[PDB]
């Protein structure tokens, strides 16, 4: 059960109550290669819990899975109850929100991506456009130079009260196999796909969790996730 007086904060904690199942569909173009990825699985944001298993259906992935990860749903975080009044993921459900990015791999290329993410019936489903330009050849995306992890990070998100939304920039550290790191500087902004009341938030920030996987009875080219975020940065 929840219980929250503000009627507008039980709306949206109600569509996530219980596991919502997710679909998430990614068509991409980087340096002309042309791929795309489905994924499908669960989402418990009583827990902040996503767990998602994703396929390149074009055949092999020409950049390294790791680049994809925080492109390929907040909507799952757990926010605290006292903070519950701040989420704007949840608040412009069920019409969605459109996540727009550009992510800067320094010294490379960029992404730039455009997703709208909302429900489907009882599915939660995040559909994405991805454009890469200006990469090396033989850099460390298309040259598949990245370790196959992940590290745990914190974005702050701000409201974008020019256009009923929030934003977010932060670096995402990609540990590169001869030691090294690629930053990969994300550039986040998210707005309405409704044109009703969303709630917009003071500052606080997520925290993020990410595992990365193989499924050893998979041979397309794959990557399970298992994921969490919660909320944070406000006191009681």
């Amino acid at each position: 059960h929840h219980h929250h007086t503000d009627p507008m904060v039980s709306k949206g904690e109600e569509l996530f109550t219980g596991v919502v199942p997710i679909l998430v569909e990614l068509d991409g173009d980087v340096n002309g290669h042309k791929f795309s990825v489905s994924g499908e699985g669960e989402g418990d944001a009583t827990y902040g819990k996503l767990t998602l298993k994703f396929i390149c259906t074009t055949g092999k992935l020409p950049v390294p899975w790791p680049t994809l990860v925080t492109t390929l749903v907040l909507c799952f975080s757990r926010y605290p109850d006292h903070m519950k009044q701040h989420d704007f993921f949840k608040s412009a459900m069920p019409e969605g929100y459109v996540q727009e990015r550009t992510i800067f791999f320094k010294d490379d290329g960029n992404y730039k991506t455009r997703a709208e993410v909302k429900f489907e019936g009882d599915t939660l489903v995040n559909r994405i456009e991805l454009k890469g330009i200006d990469f090396k050849e033989d850099g460390n995306i298309l040259g598949h130079k990245l370790e196959y992890n992940y590290n745990s990070h914190n974005l702050y998100i701000m409201a974008d009260k020019q256009k009923n939304g929030i934003k977010s920039n932060f670096k995402i550290r990609h540990n590169i196999e001869d030691g090294s790191v690629q930053l990969a500087d994300h550039y986040q902004q998210n707005t309405p796909i409704g044109d009703g009341p969303v709630l917009l938030p003071d500052n606080h920030y997520l925290s993020t969790q990410s595992k990365l996987s193989k499924d050893p009875n998979e041979k397309r080219d794959h990557m399970v996730l298992l994921e969490f975020v919660t909320a944070a940065g406000i006191t009681l």
